[PDB]
């Protein structure tokens, strides 16, 4: 079912520290090349009063270059698809949780996303848009209880150097039964290439490769 | 000061779940190639009644292949050296803590190591030597408060497949003032190549490369 050039459509609904918001987005990528890009416009809750960066990792590992010798959990799950659930555990106590349900409408991936975050201090980097980018990461994927877990060490670089540590725990549930892979890694680079003054419109990229 | 072929000597003193023990070791490696190996004999507390694997990551990132474009925190710190301190946070509640003070006696690294672990359940993988190996990892190193932090997602593979998650947090303190590097990664493979029946004698390897 997977095609070399696939499309993306997505709505996210959420709220951070009590501020509700909604974001929709459109994009494209190459599942076999692990690269993807998308435009995202804030449709409600604009202007967002928190660092947009906390959102970007939520905006589909079908977009990761898997090699011949490693089992592709995600590409196997289609056309029915898969969901995932992720805790995001920033070191200043702030906590984000998010789910995405992913279905395939022909040649276009549809993401359904609920997002919610809280307990971010008012002086903190998230509440004062002092975050710059996500450093690159290496996700560690392993099987548990017949689903696939992905934990990863994440860091936001901040204004003035320095870094803001966040701990990711993801669980991926294929809707149908697919073949399960051994412990492996997925390299990530995630970038906001372009964006308008208050992040209403945002151009987001992520490049990703699997290995062992 | 660093030489292409350097030697290693080490004593570890510790105790896990109340069982005291002592281990000494001798070895060699190539600091610029990131590879190293050592023989380790249990000198006290034999036979150990817990998975030896919890120890191996404690048995010197001077042994990591750093490239030209990345600042080598560790190789800079010599001949005076550096210490490090690490929490090790196994998901079944068991907790290991360890420090190593590293000095250079001519052409031979000397490790001074205190080790201590507790709260491992009796039915658990550590207490029933059901651990097999450490999966490979990618350490994420970043500067904080003028020292160097290294956090990494770690997993033990178990008997019957499955994996046993542990969270590493390390702090590295150069004894003298050295130049500090940007956020980067260090790939690790760590293996027990050979060992006798009850791990009194153990041949330990680790291969490691830095990048960005």
């Amino acid at each position: 079912v997977i095609k070399p050039d696939m499309k993306i459509k997505l709505r996210m609904e959420g709220a951070v520290n009590g501020h509700p918001f909604a974001i929709e987005g459109v994009g494209l990528g190459k599942p076999f090349e692990g690269k993807q890009s998308m435009d995202l416009k804030v449709k409600e809750g604009g202007p967002l009063p928190f660092a947009y960066d906390i959102l970007t990792t939520v905006f589909n590992r079908v977009f990761a270059k898997y090699p011949e010798n490693i089992v592709d959990y995600f590409k196997q799950s289609f056309p029915e698809g898969y969901s995932w659930e992720r805790s995001m555990n920033y070191e200043d106590g702030g906590i984000c949780n998010a789910t995405n349900d992913i279905t395939l409408d022909g040649d276009c991936y549809i993401y359904e996303i609920r997002f919610r975050g809280t307990n971010f201090p008012a002086n903190g980097p998230v509440m004062q848009k002092r975050t710059v980018k996500w450093e690159p990461s290496t996700e560690n994927l392993y099987v548990r209880d017949g689903v696939l877990k992905g934990d990863v060490v994440m860091a936001l670089s901040l204004e003035g150097g320095g870094h803001y540590r966040c701990d990711f725990k993801t669980t991926y549930k294929a809707k149908k039964v697919v073949q399960l892979p051994d412990y492996h890694f997925v390299d990530h680079h995630i970038e906001i290439k372009s964006h308008d003054k208050d992040y209403s419109n945002v151009n987001l990229h992520e490049h990703a490769e699997a290995h062992s």
